[PDB]
């Protein structure tokens, strides 16, 4: 009878963890048995040596994750949708260097502070205040002793990846300062119109290859420029995303496409943000099928709170309009402060999803409210480790939320800046590190289905997506089972 | 109405966090205002610079914590009782060096592998297999060219404290190896009878000075020895603890005293532990007023599970007797394994308190069960940081438990090994790091009161303890408010 009490507590936990109540068919039971055999063996070996990739910094863990048989299976898994991604962090940086900086008219410069920047131009742009002289990359490479090393030095400027990140990034402000500097550096490359088109297309190629069929992207929609010196506007960029995504779907018929969440930086004044909000409303009118809504991005600890922006964020409501929100909220180690209260405020503003919600488990009333309104968190484990929110992912606060089956989706945020690609590395971190040893095929299946459920697609489009994914899921299962 | 919802959610979180329903009188309201003002000021500054002691390693944080005005108030607070302590980690190591190692008849020696060892003896003992030459400290001392340097060498060998603990202790097995080696090395100093008596007395002096009035100690009851080489038994050490505590209470009449939880090491075979369990039952008959029960200690990740010991641990029930248990359980980063299942098994064995329960928040059925049977966890935050379970204490899993007011007590475990003293450093980590910015005077008062409630004292003794504590509390409140 105590023996029965113990059995009951274990079964209750089995049923309440994420995916616990899902029914597997006989072929799925076999796939589960095989995947769990490999997962348990990897875990046993990690317990012996303490070489456990989720407990190490991703920069040093990556090469080990790539050798994991569990990682190999996760790679093959149709993961559904990537719902939390930013515009310029979703394409492997190698291609920016090896392909893009080798294109005609590419110039490089270094600021007074010494920050690398790029510009496509003809003729050579004239010295400005941010650039003493621009140098044609073709000319520069004629003058360097070892081109291979020069190119690699460019690649090092384009990602946070480093040996000894504990020495290099001593605190969260330093890592954010480096992060932001990267966006500044690569921006002149990506926002040149022919590169912009090629970039958007390649990001779809990379996710498709990783068995991801739908992307929603937080996009700043900064001006895209031509050689002629002309700059385009926000509407042009949204049209271009739609056009490139339509082109990709033509040759990739199971790919669903992309939607855009227009975003602006949370360092900005409330009047400026009010203008972004009006722009968001207008963009929703012009492209109801492409623009999902609005979000505020940037370093959450040091920028403005959602409360600070109350008057701007209430505009759509004061005008009788629904503007969907996807707020980044609670991406912080602090508790009981104005920063983690952003989660409550995002919910009061009827957010559709919460970006990160890392602080959520410390707020049990907010957690309940979120659970009751079925508003998921978007969890990006690698991002949280790299930007120093938690050191060992076995301590990630989402573990507690996985154990009670809270609504969530997994995504990768800015994988290219961390040396990741698509969604698979992030799925490995959740499946192996955050969900513990008893996370199983039902966990994975639930996370994949959730990413379809919590997308902003029409219900009729979700049904179609679900049908496409179920067939991909069946082929995956067959492969793993045999 | 949306404004009202927001207010309700915050009020609910206010009422359900630990201590949230406690009613403060007007003098306590004033004390809380002053304490929270200083706490908010310290946190605001930490947020500006990111120099935040709970987020840093305690070895590097301590000098800043000692400068904190909040720490100064906590040192003054009557904290009630220390309920999770080990026998040889509770006296500042400085005294073991400056005082004990200068006592007549103290020898030092080195094992074949080079591990330092001590023995008090007269005359000098013969060379043995574990020691090839015992050398008197007085002899050894003049031979060195700087005796102040040799002394400091000893002090550095008696604690884990170091610069660059990330470099020195690269994993949990390494820190545990050094940890246990310290216990081996100091053991010969402390188990000589006159020192053993003096050690126990000084441990009470240190906690008393820190405004702690009662202690329960996990004690291995290792043989205590005389100059002649004679060894005493378990019964003798229990009688000695009772006698020394009685002596202390005689001149410190507000001090409640001590009790002993007999413990044995979890690396041992099940039959050997069955012998310890019979010993525990016998000690309980002989000393029902002094011996509270039994616990299993040692590195939990690498030793036997409670399940493995089921046969031994059921002996009292099979013999018709209640042996109270106080199990260390779930002191681990792993999840879904046999290690974190120790919490469930502790509870199935009717444990009175859980040591650590670090993994508890990841087990919601187990968490509910322990809440329903009112079984508390004993939280030792500095221990968990130093032994590498979590790097930033803002991420400590007990934060989630504090937010729902889960039953718990704070203790210090082995403060001497970490460079701590008494209970105040652990109370600072809980109040500033784990409980967040909103933890307040009610948080502190509840935890102090909890440590009386969850002690093993008779209800009539808890009543008397509460009366003594309340007088010290009122004086503390008057000081802080003025
Ligand atoms: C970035 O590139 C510059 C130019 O070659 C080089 O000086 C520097 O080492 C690179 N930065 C990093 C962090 O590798
Ligand atoms: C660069 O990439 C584009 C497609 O984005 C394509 O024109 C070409 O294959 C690449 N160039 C080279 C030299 O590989
Ligand atoms: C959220 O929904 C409520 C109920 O319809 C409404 O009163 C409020 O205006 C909405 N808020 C926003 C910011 O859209
Ligand atoms: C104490 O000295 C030993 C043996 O020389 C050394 O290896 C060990 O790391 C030291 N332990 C400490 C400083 O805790
Ligand atoms: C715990 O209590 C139950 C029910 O009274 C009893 O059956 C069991 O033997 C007890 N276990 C121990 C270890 O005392
Ligand atoms: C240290 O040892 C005891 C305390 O246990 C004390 O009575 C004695 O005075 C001290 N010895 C010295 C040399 O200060
Ligand atoms: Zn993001
Ligand atoms: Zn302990």
């Amino acid at each position: 009878s105590i023996d029965e009490t113990r059995a009951h507590l274990l079964l209750k936990e089995k049923m309440m963890r994420l995916g616990g109540r899902l029914v597997l068919n006989t072929k799925e039971e076999l796939a589960n048995e095989r995947l769990m055999t490999l997962k348990i063996a990897e875990m046993k070996e990690a317990m012996r040596t303490l070489i456990f990739p989720p407990s190490m910094h991703f920069f040093q863990a990556k090469h080990l994750i790539e050798r994991s048989q569990v990682f190999n299976i996760l790679r093959m898994m149709p993961k559904g949708a990537a719902l939390h991604l930013h515009d310029i962090g979703i394409v492997t940086m190698d291609w920016l260097v090896r392909n893009v900086t080798y294109r005609p008219h590419c110039h490089i410069c270094f600021t007074p502070r010494g920050i690398m920047q790029f510009r496509f131009a003809h003729p050579t742009p004239r010295p400005s205040e941010k650039c003493s002289k621009w140098i044609l990359l073709e000319d520069y490479r004629k003058r360097v002793q070892n081109v291979t090393e020069f190119d690699d030095s460019l690649l090092r400027n384009f990602t946070l990846v480093t040996q000894h990140p504990e020495v290099i990034y001593t605190n969260q402000n330093v890592v954010w300062s480096k992060f932001e500097t990267i966006f500044f550096t690569i921006s002149g490359l990506i926002h040149y119109a022919p590169v912009f088109r090629d970039y958007v297309f390649r990001s779809m190629q990379e996710f498709y290859e990783d068995n991801v069929l739908y992307m929603e992207i937080r996009a700043r929609l900064l001006p895209v420029y031509e050689l002629s010196g002309e700059h385009h506007d926000e509407e042009w960029s949204v049209k271009t995303y739609q056009e490139v995504a339509q082109k990709f779907v033509e040759t990739h018929p199971e790919f669903i496409g992309i939607k855009i969440i227009y975003s602006d930086h949370r360092s900005k004044d409330v009047a400026v943000i009010a203008e972004s909000i009006r722009m968001a409303m207008g963009l929703r009118i012009k492209f109801p099928t492409v623009v999902a809504g609005f979000d505020l991005v940037g370093h959450e600890d040091t920028g403005h709170s959602l409360h600070d922006y109350k008057e701007a964020l209430m505009i759509p409501a004061k005008d009788g309009v629904k503007l969907p929100y996807f707020f980044h909220a609670g991406e912080t180690d602090w508790q009981g402060t104005s920063i983690d209260r952003n989660i409550l405020d995002a919910l009061m503003l009827n957010t559709t999803r919460i970006g990160h919600g890392f602080a959520l488990s410390k707020h049990p009333a907010v957690r309940t409210y979120s659970w009751k309104k079925d508003i998921p968190i978007e969890v990006c484990p690698i991002s949280n480790q790299v930007l120093k929110l938690v050191s060992d992912l076995r301590n990630h606060p989402v573990a507690t939320l996985m154990a009670t089956g809270h609504p969530m989706v997994i995504s990768s945020d800015d994988p290219a800046m961390f040396g990741a690609k698509g969604l698979s590395y992030d799925f490995y971190e959740v499946f192996m590190g955050i969900g513990g040893m008893k996370a199983d095929l039902r966990t994975l299946k639930q996370l994949a289905m959730n990413s379809i459920k919590y997308s902003t697609l029409l219900e009729s489009e979700k049904n179609t997506f679900m049908e496409i994914w179920k067939k991909r899921w069946d082929k995956f299962i067959a492969d793993v089972a045999t």
